[PDB]
């Protein structure tokens, strides 16, 4: 047997591209305006003023309008243990999303399935992605059984990766539709915030952050290299990928998770340590492919917080427009961790095709995509757009 | 700027190589022989005289001799909810796992990049592996900073895998380095028994068959494709792998993670599962290959159990000799889950040479090496030795 003559059948040709996009979401839609109010009568800290004061600043600071959310008041009300700042509640909080994680998945997969319109047969890997609970079997059993899946799809089952994964599943994808011939990757991402929410405490305030942020959601992708033309509609092409820890930022976003659920910390400012590295990325990046007009590339970037977004867009002197994607998404859903940026991409290709842009990346040809997390971690996916 | 002059020159061009490996264990050494008086007393279930004779048998079945465990007799002193069969622990064992994971992964990544004797600095990706614990930032982030890698590594963290992932990560790095020009990824596998610990139940007989079988361990690897003559060493080459789930074994394996810690759960025959699927698994790896003689391949088989090896050597009617191996890391070791498999290729490899044997798989040429784990999953790596 010839090991070279077996790798050069084995291997795909072209970049991995992006072939459909699907979103999913919880029923229940929880307004942010009022979200102080309902927030504090939930938890029973009505009576801390200048607490739920400093949440509603945190709210009305946001620029969410709408979160969807697993957690209803009737769930919560059954689960005080859930709502105190910090009581014993993992195996409650597992319950809910050892269930809720996969069957939101599988909505969102369904959809993206749906869009592709090629057998669920011929999907050859799955991806499953998510910050909320882990199992065995984990989610990625789970939503091959839901989906009917081939009993041999390979699996990659991501657990506890944090905001900064919606760029690695796709650093992730990359490889495996390229190195493989025929292979359809089937990526999903889905979070929960059931394992993050705890009632208030006004000496941790970083804590209380993360309630006004996170909200839920589940996308899922297709990806492959080697697209039939005219079966198969290319929406974004990956072209190179990066993933790097910034200096100085020891400690800056830490989550543990314990019996009390996953809690979530803020050391270090984390805008003001992305803004920095930003253009170190953009570089490492760019500078290749000879391009340095960060205006003149489509941008998605994880909406960890709103400031974020502002201070990468004052550092670069960004056009407000570049934004525009990320924001849309921010205000409609919240940060959704991991799916967050798989998301902006459905929004970003959805407006370019409902407006008739030339491109499904804004109508221009080259795009970046980051993520930010834990570490502090920046993940960099460049994109090239389709026409059309 | 074009992407398939990016493509082409962005990918490696061979088969991704096994270039070191190197293993690394707690320093605690408990004797099999023994352990059934010591397990039931710091338990404090002395009086549980017939759990403890099926323990005894249990443990004198295993076919195991000793295992190392970050456990010791002073710890499990300090920790009394961690002795008992269900007590709310799961915060005292991520404190131990969370620092002795990357703290016992270091030393084993120590000794591969040793014997690969390359500058740590050509790392280019990171694989870290774990069924104990997690936490955010990972054991990724935190292995990078205790090895000094550099700060742009590309990492996979993969939590809560189970036995069977030693074949996920092969799986994985092989992708990983044949896409990518240059790449060298360092994968690490480090399991600790603290989080699964715990006393017995005489209702609950599977969970006491995991305190007789579960062993801790960590393995490294430096994996690469288009390796460097004679500076950088091949040991086994990587051709083609498979992961599937077996008809009919829904439930078999199920570990949850709970304020408990991390429960174990048998409830179908595992070794006769396994027996009944190998064969398939085998048609599918090696008759593209010409191959149907199980015989004249070399195997590293995941020892879950030694029913497992017996009842598969049994349907095959492989040659007692052809798990020895596999059977010598069961006796030293026990089960480390998904480092297991990774000391029973660096056995293999070490005894062959250290016999003078042709190659590195037992004077053979082409190999299997298989991953068995929740799900029921059956993880198939194809091998091919190296001449020495």
């Amino acid at each position: 047997v010839s090991v070279s003559e077996i790798r050069k059948a084995q291997r795909a040709e072209g970049p991995a591209t992006i072939l459909a996009i699907g979103t999913a979401n919880p029923a229940n839609c929880v307004e942010q305006s009022t979200y102080p109010d309902f927030y504090f009568k939930i938890t029973n800290s009505e009576h801390k003023t200048e607490l739920k004061e400093k949440f509603q600043r945190m709210c009305d600071k946001s620029m969410i309008k709408r979160r969807y959310m697993y957690l209803t008041e009737e769930i919560l009300k059954e689960n005080p243990n859930v709502c105190e700042y910090m009581a014993p509640s993992l195996d409650a909080r597992q319950d809910m999303v050892v269930v809720e994680v996969p069957r939101l998945g599988k909505e969102a997969a369904v959809k993206a399935i749906k869009e592709w319109g090629q057998p669920k047969s011929k999907i050859t890997h799955l991806i499953v992605c998510t910050t909320s609970g882990v199992d065995m079997p984990g989610a990625d059993y789970q939503l091959t059984k839901l989906l009917g899946l081939r009993p041999y799809v390979k699996r990659y089952m991501m657990y506890q990766q944090g905001c900064f994964a919606g760029g690695t599943v796709l650093r992730l994808a990359k490889d495996l539709a390229e190195n493989n011939k025929g292979a359809r990757v089937l990526v999903v991402c889905s979070e929960v915030t059931a394992v993050t929410f705890r009632g208030p405490s006004d000496t941790h305030l970083d804590s209380l952050v993360g309630q006004a942020l996170f909200g839920d959601g589940a996308a899922a992708l297709i990806v492959g290299s080697d697209p039939v033309p005219e079966i198969e509609k290319p929406i974004f092409e990956m072209v190179w990928t990066a993933q790097t820890i910034a200096p100085d930022s020891e400690g800056a976003i830490d989550l543990h998770l314990r019996e009390a659920g996953l809690t979530f910390h803020l050391l270090k400012d984390v805008p003001g340590i992305v803004s920095k590295n930003i253009t170190k990325a953009l570089v490492e990046a760019f500078e290749p492919l000879g391009i340095s007009d960060y205006n003149s590339i489509f941008w998605i970037a994880h909406p960890g917080g709103p400031a974020i977004l502002d201070q990468v867009e004052q550092k670069l002197a960004l056009k407000p427009e570049k934004m525009n994607a990320t924001r849309e998404v921010l205000s409609e859903y919240g940060n959704m961790s991991s799916a967050c940026v798989l998301f902006i991409l459905d929004e970003m290709r959805k407006k370019s095709t409902q407006n008739g842009l030339k491109t499904t990346g804004e109508g221009l040809e080259w795009g970046v995509l980051f993520g930010f997390g834990p570490g502090l971690t920046i993940e960099t996916v460049v994109l090239r757009s389709v026409a059309i």
